[PDB]
């Protein structure tokens, strides 16, 4: 292929300069405004490296500890070109890993560079032509009932992960793979049923191309959106097949990190016995969402009816008859509303700021069309190609990518978003039009992809009051501060929740959700992520600022993909690799 | 362009100007005169193999105006090749009610093979791909049911207030497998169980039981195993794979029920099932019924002089609980099959006196070599790699027809005899009885033809070879004794347990046990091709007897096999349940007529 020549020259300059341990020679082989995104294999960090000179200083701090590196085109790829930009997969390796990439090059440039580690030498997945033979030729039965007597009593595992959710279990197949002893410790009963506990009628928003887990991916006849019990029954036998050690009906109490001994001591409390776990590393897997926000308004004492944060409200049945108040507009609210009015109560919902509502339909197309779809599949994006090419747009540059996305879906949903307007509904963008994706990367919030309530708001069916704050809450009204007065039993305050540095205040200490910072977001300066700018998510699948403290979470994509650099990490400080982190994220928000 | 395909593209538009011209005679003349049309499904509303031009012929006179308009054509994507004088590609071949896949083979401008099988029933496609369901009903509504709750009303309907359309006796491997196939063409299924859970009946083993067949022949349907699976799948990781499988898949799974009797009304075509769930007796009236209670019949028990007056345990290797009762005590085991082998290593792991009786001769096939020699090519990473998928490695396989496998196979086992000549010697020279089937083709060909006479070695033999596990061949069982057996050779043996691993009847007796004796005998003798070798008495029949198809008793059936045959097989028998459910057109031909009753 006459592109494989052009890529191929481009990558043995920069495989002499790495080998040189010439940083700036390296450099200067991007563009001046070039980006190396690495996941883990040169910064045993998620880092992104903006500019030649951000570049030139990683390259010049980690070069010498991992040499020899090679870096060539993948086995099996070639070159394309597309747009004026030549791309394609490459492999790269260090002296204790290897992984796949990514390249754009433009007039001879390097404009992208994504490196991400795969593996760590010596210890590959017994996977593919790796598989283990399972029997020779003790019971494999009788060494599962001794891992589930000895780990965590009279052997302490390596990791504890708590929270048993679809970013836990996920994880824990991942640790599994890499023979990091764990476990996951869960208060519900068992595995999945953190999606069995939502409201009746709740599926998947996002679509099952997208939502695969690690090593077992939905069939081919699984639901394109897939409902919240299908779920539970597919976490729980994945959990059993994939061999976690999974600590049901345990509640995490407290938990503290002694750095002397380098070992956390976890208190919980399984079926009510007190059990002390004293594992090397924590993962923190409770959920991107953390403490919710309750609301200080006047004469919340004086109400007497009902009020509820949108985490506490069971759903329509117990108020037939009555009339509720949704204070927001958000997904939550969304959701809660459409189940009242399929239920007939009586609904209003109040909205004081905007959101971004995306037609599933739309979302599914346009936003996700390209890389998780039947159409992707068929043209070779696989699901890891789909993660990989996904991950390596820099944030910096990925609203850019998606403007023109946006904008195509509200020319083709333009009546949709008209009729909504013309209710009153207020509507966004995102902060500079680039849409749902960035929004939810940037404040994990904001957005509602509509799966039928939408169009119960613009026609009246959900009533709404928007434009306008709460003044206070009288004895069975609530009154708006345009003076409306509401009729209210029921208020429930569909009004978020702050980010998962809450959990850490709760379990550990606040003093160590000070160190740790705010959890989420790019630091993009936009509605609930302020700068400065950061680059990767806040506290996510790599070191913190306390010490063998983790955060494991996302959406089922970021968590299948994330846990591999989560894991890789995990393995590499039990088997007591060198790791020296680069440009470890200085925190700029307590909260 | 590529010269191969030109080729194979005119003879089969000669084939299909010749079908759609109704032309029998001369569209057989198009073979070989001496080859092959194996048909699954697609024309026979069978699983038939027309060998010579006259039974193509014949078959094509017969079928032709019942699946016009047929089409054939090169698969979409995909290229003929020449090797070794053979011009092959994957076809496609459609019909007016049904599609599929096929494999062409040419020699010297003639058809030598044609494959021809159903994939899908037009109209009734199963929801996947392109055709997944959306799951979620998007859109406002107030007469909501959630997935979760008409889950809940299937469970407390089906065999109820409303009769499902199938039942199938057995919750193994087999009866998962096709429950899972049925329930993505939405045939209202119930699967009778007798064990507490799905993947009992691999739990139910002894400890330390594995597959003997590799992960990559092994694949349940719709979920394959992970590339992170064991190559050989100990018995509870089996049993909770098929657990999850169940529950993933959506199977109405009775688990703790027992079938009891069944008869069949030809007036009102309805079976009449009697069960006890959970000790409750449940009338189910399904319009077919499927058995999957296991290839193996009822246990064959020897009638030995003095087994009234020995006075110590007797057991048929199927009521043998393992070592750990005898610590100190002396076993016989009269077999040398499989069942006789593990049996033994057990017994010998576990320290316990063991002795092994041997009459006849066993084959045995080391597991690595069957692996690497005789399943290499279909079903290994190489494989996979090289473009040879699971179903590709299934196609293939059902390509060959039944008449030249047992020479295909006869290379294969010969390269195998070579690579493990020292293992046989040491065997041999022990005294141990081997055998390589009565033609040397080998252990696959033996299990086609009479589903026993070999044992897979995963380290029995060796204990057998080096004299661990103690040998008495070349002989029968004279008598019992009191506390001995004594054999044809004058050998007393000491014995406080005597193990009979003498093997089974036919899967025919399942049917004699809950059905009638009289259904039993107009169904016949189950599985074996007709190939006029040991336990498989001729005339040729070319196909595994009642497997899979229409049997002699009206709205039976039987599914069984290794995990490849039902992973593959289920395809066209729920796809010919499916056809009668829907009220189409299922004109069988060549239905096999019973020459065995057992
Ligand atoms: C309508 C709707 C549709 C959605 N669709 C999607 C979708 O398509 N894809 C998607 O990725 N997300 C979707 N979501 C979001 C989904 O809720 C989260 O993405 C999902 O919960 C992932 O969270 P997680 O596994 O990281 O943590 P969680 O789901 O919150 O689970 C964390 C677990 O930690 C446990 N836990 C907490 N504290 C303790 C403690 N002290 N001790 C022990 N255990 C503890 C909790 O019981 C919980 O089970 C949807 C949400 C809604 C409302
Ligand atoms: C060491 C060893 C290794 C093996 N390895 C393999 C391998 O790799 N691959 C392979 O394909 N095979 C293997 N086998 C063979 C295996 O035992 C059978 O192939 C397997 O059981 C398939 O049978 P099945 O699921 O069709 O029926 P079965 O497994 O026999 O199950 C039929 C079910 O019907 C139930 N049943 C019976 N009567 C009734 C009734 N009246 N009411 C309700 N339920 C009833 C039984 O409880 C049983 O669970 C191996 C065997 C051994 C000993």
């Amino acid at each position: 292929n006459p592109h494989d020549l052009a890529v191929a020259g481009i990558l043995e300059q920069l495989e002499g300069c790495l080998r040189a341990s010439d940083s700036t020679g390296a450099a200067q082989l991007f563009e001046p405004d070039g980006y190396w995104r690495d996941l883990v294999l040169f910064t045993w960090n998620l880092k992104t490296l903006e500019g030649r000179e951000q570049i030139a200083a990683m390259l010049a701090a980690q070069l010498g500890a991992v040499q020899p590196v090679s870096i060539r085109i993948a086995d099996g790829e070639h070159a394309v070109e597309a747009g004026g930009v030549l791309q394609s997969w490459i492999t790269v390796e260090t002296n204790v890993a290897r992984g796949v990439g990514f390249i754009r090059i433009r007039d001879g440039k390097i404009w992208t560079l994504l490196t991400t580690m795969s593996e760590l030498k010596g210890f590959e997945e017994a996977k593919g032509g790796r598989r283990p033979m399972g029997a020779e030729h003790s019971s494999w039965l009788e060494q599962r009932e001794q891992e589930a007597k000895e780990l965590g009593y009279a052997r302490q595992p390596y990791c504890v992960i708590i929270g048993g959710g679809q970013g836990g279990i996920a994880l824990g197949a991942r640790l599994r793979q890499l023979n990091v002893p764990t476990i996951i410790i869960e208060k519900n009963a068992r595995p999945g049923d953190s999606w069995r506990k939502r409201y009746k009628s709740l599926c998947l928003h996002d679509p099952v191309w997208y939502d695969h887990m690690p090593y077992i991916p939905f069939p081919d006849n699984w639901p394109v959106f897939t409902p919240k019990d299908k779920v539970g029954d597919w976490l729980e036998m994945y959990t059993k097949v994939m061999e976690l050690n999974y600590w049901g009906s345990t509640s995490c109490e407290s938990a503290s990190f002694d750095a002397a001994s380098g070992e956390w001591t976890v208190q919980v409390l399984r079926d009510g016995q007190p059990v002390t776990l004293k594992p090397k590393q924590l993962v923190l897997a409770t959920g991107m969402s953390g403490k919710a926000n309750m609301p200080k308004f006047k004469g919340m004492d004086v109400f007497q009816g009902e009020q509820q944060h949108s985490s506490q409200h069971p759903g329509p049945d117990a108020y037939a008859g009555k009339k509720v108040v949704v204070v927001g507009a958000n997904n939550s609210a969304h959701d809660i509303c459409a189940a009242l009015w399929e239920a007939g109560v009586d609904v209003t919902m109040v909205q004081r700021s905007s959101t971004h509502i995306v037609k599933s339909d739309s979302l599914m197309d346009l936003a996700l069309g390209d890389l998780y779809s039947e159409r992707a599949l068929a043209a070779g994006m696989t699901t890891n190609k789909a993660d990989l090419t996904f991950a390596s747009i820099p944030y910096k540059i990925l609203a850019n990518f998606q403007k023109p996305v946006f904008k195509a879906i509200r020319e083709r949903d333009a009546d949709f978003y008209a009729r909504l307007e013309e209710r009153g509904f207020m509507l966004d963008f995102g902060d500079d039009d680039s849409g749902l994706f960035m929004k939810y990367l940037r404040r994990g919030s904001g957005y509602y992809i509509d799966v039928g309530a939408s169009e119960l708001v613009a026609e009246g069916k959900i009533k709404l009051k928007s434009g306008v704050g709460v003044q206070e809450l009288k004895s069975h009204s609530i009154v708006l501060s345009d003076g409306t007065e509401l009729p209210a039993d029921l208020v429930v305050y569909a009004t978020g929740y702050g980010s998962m540095n809450g959990w850490a205040a709760d379990l550990i200490s606040p003093e160590v959700a000070n160190k740790v910072g705010k959890v989420w977001g790019l630091g993009s300066a936009t509605t609930k992520d302020p700068g400065p700018w950061e680059g990767e998510q806040r506290n996510m699948w790599k070191p913190t600022q306390q010490q063998a403290l983790w955060f494991h979470g996302g959406n089922l994509h970021q968590s299948r993909h994330y846990s591999q650099y989560l894991s890789l990490q995990l393995k590499a400080r039990m088997e007591g690799l060198n790791t020296p982190v680069y440009g470890q994220q200085e925190v700029h928000h307590l909260s």
